[PDB]
């Protein structure tokens, strides 16, 4: 039953964003299998983290956060950004609009404010409300399934 | 920038669930591509959805709901439980525990009582926590990209 609902995820794919937050002048991210569209008017979305992640403080207490949708040439820069080495460490982004990092070559970045945490125990739903944003490369999305990452062919259509 | 954020989500793929509720006798669904897995112990996931949705007061007035996992042979099912024509005329479905709308055929299903939703002017967040589960036919997760139903292929790896 830990084991039906771990499964039934297992067995749900997702796109892959990342999230990046500059925490009081050190940079911060990470890898999101979660992230949500919420409206349209004013422009939200949501996601969920774990606050035992390395960035929870850095959400916690800070207000400007980017999203990044990714293709499938920004395979090892999601990898990167899900693994403990350090994420920053290379010229792959630079400070954007309210000085919130900004990753370079993605399929195009979001900034928003964060309105809210809803923290349980040990994970939290943030809602984000959106300021700014920019579309990068068109190319195709990246996606994350059963612990891989892959990419969505479209099924067979007649049209 | 109303264009900048939709065409943003435009380019994020997601899976694709069915969530199911039954108001009062009434058995209500729908397609949902913003499922995402919260915490596991105790199991919980969220989703958004609009207030305009035809299923929002059975939401906002039920407790017990169904998340299904879809296949790629549950293309239709998601198609009809995205469309406005009567969601369950056909043999596809029956009660569970909880007489939640249970649809036949899927990757496997949860069953959830809401534990709050927030709402903001025309879309909420809704948090479910599970209590009941069934892993149903494996298969090829369906995503949704772009206005397609879409299949996930994994990328090379060389292992």
């Amino acid at each position: 039953f830990e084991g039906t609902f771990k499964e039934m995820f297992r067995r749900h794919a997702a796109g892959v964003a990342i999230i990046t937050v500059n925490y009081n002048g050190t940079p911060y991210g990470f890898t999101a299998t979660s992230v949500a569209s919420l409206s349209a008017q004013p422009p939200r979305f949501t996601f969920n983290m774990a606050r035992s992640s390395s960035s929870w403080p850095a959400i916690a207490n800070t207000t400007h956060i980017g999203v990044h949708m990714l293709g499938l040439d920004n395979q090892e820069l999601a990898d990167r950004f899900a693994r403990t080495k350090n994420r920053f460490e290379g010229d792959h982004w630079e400070l954007g609009p309210y000085e919130v990092p900004i990753l370079k070559d993605v399929a195009g970045w979001l900034i928003g404010k964060i309105q809210m945490r809803l923290s349980f125990e040990n994970n939290a739903v943030v809602v984000v409300e959106v300021v700014e944003g920019q579309v990068g490369e068109d190319g195709t999305p990246l996606l994350y399934h059963s612990g891989a990452y892959s990419q969505p062919v479209p099924l067979d259509y007649e049209i």
